[PDB]
């Protein structure tokens, strides 16, 4: 019973080690092969939103040497520094998933290679060469039982018998709990690497989230304006109309 | 006065097609190109950040099939669907960074590229020839006043001097009121250009506010929820618990 159900649980400590060892670390290697990949993408924008916004900036100075739309280089200028100030959230949360989340990762799965070997050895290792001391401190019991039974004075080797089914049942004590010990140490494993993982999203999570809030706030306060500037195309400047007029 | 005013308004609407020609239209060209690798940039991003959640959604699948990080697969597919629907807001900015923005100020370029150079010539042309009637009336004005000394009845000579003044009053209106709808519509065309452009971009970055508040909305209910699910990494499952209770 208490043997049946500690087997048990030795066949679940080992799963849950070849679980990480053969489904979530291969995983999570492609997941940060995965993320490498997104992180060149996101980067590659960085560099391209830059001459755009620089060309922007540029039609924002030939309005503002314009004879009749001056007003639209302040737009175009304000249109290029609301992108400088989204762009540049949008970076700190580029450093945050490299260094917090990647970086971080990557760590642990290359701690992880030989770690998680070599806890599961020792766990195996340690949980057999009890279970062959238990089994080897029953075997001596058997024989000597077998001695005294058949014999004149069966009482005299008696001492040395309650000895024995101490040291018995001080191993099985020991064998159990190291089982139930390893158990709890393998969920423990187990849990605190997905953990890690929900961890580290959450963290540029947080990072997206400043970077969206700062890109709403910011469109939220110019965007209005913006579409109102260039809503009147057919506006002549006031120097424009004095000069018809004195032609007039 | 009026004629030093008037050939004063007909350099400035020269001027005004000669910018647009040699200075607005070269560099929103250039404008453009950078448009175009901005949005490959940005396309790069879409199958990347496909390859990251699906990635992540991996991760979600061995939660729920873990041995006690089960509740932890739900947070991993959720922060793959706010992923999910954020990405999509960002490809219908796309959608209309391209549709819209690149096709139609290409679609510009291209027409001013045929034509500008023919609207010019155009009103180059009709100003000279209005110009050029005005002159011949003037001509013949200064042809009569010599002989303007001497003549019998002052008045007969006077009729004919008021056909000339008539005249010319006319042919120089009609050459002034041709230079001045000449202007205006010169810094109407400089205008309409400035207005489309700054209009396209209102139109993205209205897609681009959609998107930013999509993803902060999303994150602003779902986070919380995602940092307490992970807070934590040592919980032993129930049913792991009462195995080791029923061992020991």
């Amino acid at each position: 019973m208490s043997l049946s159900r500690s087997e048990e649980m030795h066949r679940l400590t080992e799963n849950v080690y070849k679980t990480i060892m053969e489904q979530f670390n291969p995983s999570l290697r492609n997941f940060i092969a995965m993320g490498k990949n997104y992180e060149k993408a996101l980067a590659g924008v960085t560099y391209a939103a830059k001459g755009y916004f620089d060309a922007l900036v540029k039609m924002g100075e030939l309005a503002s040497e314009s004879q009749g739309s001056k007003e639209l280089g302040d737009v175009l200028f304000q249109m290029a520094e609301v992108h400088r100030q989204i762009q540049n959230q949008l970076e700190e949360m580029l450093k945050s998933f490299h260094n917090e989340l990647l970086t971080q990762l990557e760590q642990k799965v290359e701690l992880d290679s030989r770690y998680l070997s070599a806890a599961l050895k020792k766990y195996q290792t340690e949980q057999r060469s009890k279970g062959d001391a238990l089994d080897k401190c029953q075997a001596e019991l058997k024989k000597l039982r077998k001695k005294s039974q058949g014999s004149k004075n069966p009482q005299k080797y008696s001492d040395k018998e309650l000895q024995y089914i101490d040291a018995i049942s001080n191993k099985q004590g020991e064998l159990e709990n190291y089982v139930s010990d390893g158990y709890k140490t393998a969920l423990t494993e187990e849990r605190r690497r997905f953990c890690f993982l929900v961890e580290k999203q959450c963290a540029v999570a947080k990072n997206s989230a400043a970077y969206h809030s700062k890109g709403k706030e910011l469109l939220a306060q110019k965007l209005p304006l913006w579409q109102q500037a260039c809503a009147d195309p057919s506006k002549i400047p006031e120097r424009a109309v004095q000069l018809m007029q004195q032609v007039a």
